[PDB]
């Protein structure tokens, strides 16, 4: 069919909060969302994954990790994950430093994406249009002996995580994989997927 705009796709597919945080991040790093449109889409996707990973996961009044999908958590429930991504660098490092003071976890060399209050570890989220093992190994060769746990998602449903430790249940991860599949198929419908896949 016709070739669409990636700009139009991003503004229709992602919630306005995600699009706004992505625009803010690209301005911070000197990237124009109007030009680097495939990168804008990749930033929105990765943000959405980070939010989806955290969504519905709480620590309850007994210190137990649970799942509440109702939308209406009582105010004794703590989010299981701190979301680091989506914050300007100052606030992102302020949150990191605050977690490290609270938990005694080592301060990470590189800004991570999430912190898991159950597993007591930072998380690096990856989303790739390439083979997941290739992107896992690129992240691994960057993080080295840093204690940040790596979790990679592809658009084809493959995953790879540090030491085969996937953190979340299968249904939580399937929600993320279903969303990535939806994004890929809607990109393909608008003849965007080929440029997007090859720009990685
Ligand atoms: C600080 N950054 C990250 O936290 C990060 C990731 O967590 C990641 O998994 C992969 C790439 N990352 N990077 C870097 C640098 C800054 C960008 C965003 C900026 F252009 F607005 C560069 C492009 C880009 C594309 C997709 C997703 C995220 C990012 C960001
Ligand atoms: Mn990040
Ligand atoms: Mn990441």
């Amino acid at each position: 069919g016709p070739l669409g705009s990636m700009e139009d796709f991003v503004r229709q597919c992602f919630n306005p909060m995600i699009v706004e945080l992505a625009e803010k991040a690209m301005k911070e790093y000197g990237e124009d969302p109007k030009i680097e449109t495939n990168k804008f889409a990749a930033i929105c996707t990765h943000l959405e994954v980070c939010f989806m990973y955290s969504d519905f996961h709480f620590i309850d009044e007994r210190g137990e990790s649970i799942i509440v999908e109702s939308g209406d958590p009582n105010a004794l429930l703590k989010h299981r994950f701190e979301i680091i991504e989506g914050r300007d660098r100052i606030m992102a490092w302020t949150v990191v430093n605050s977690i490290c003071n609270t938990t005694g976890v080592e301060k990470p060399k590189f800004l991570p994406d999430l912190y898991d209050y159950k597993e007591n570890r930072f998380i690096e989220i990856g989303v790739t249009r390439r083979e997941v093992h290739i992107y896992y190994l690129e992240k691994a060769n960057k993080i080295k002996s840093e204690k940040t746990h790596i979790h990679i998602f592809s658009f084809t449903g493959e995953e790879m995580a540090t030491k085969a430790d996937y953190t979340l249940d299968e249904e939580s991860r399937a929600r993320i994989k279903t969303r990535l599949f939806t994004i890929r198929q809607e990109m393909a419908s608008r003849s965007l997927w080929d440029s997007f896949r090859q720009s990685e």
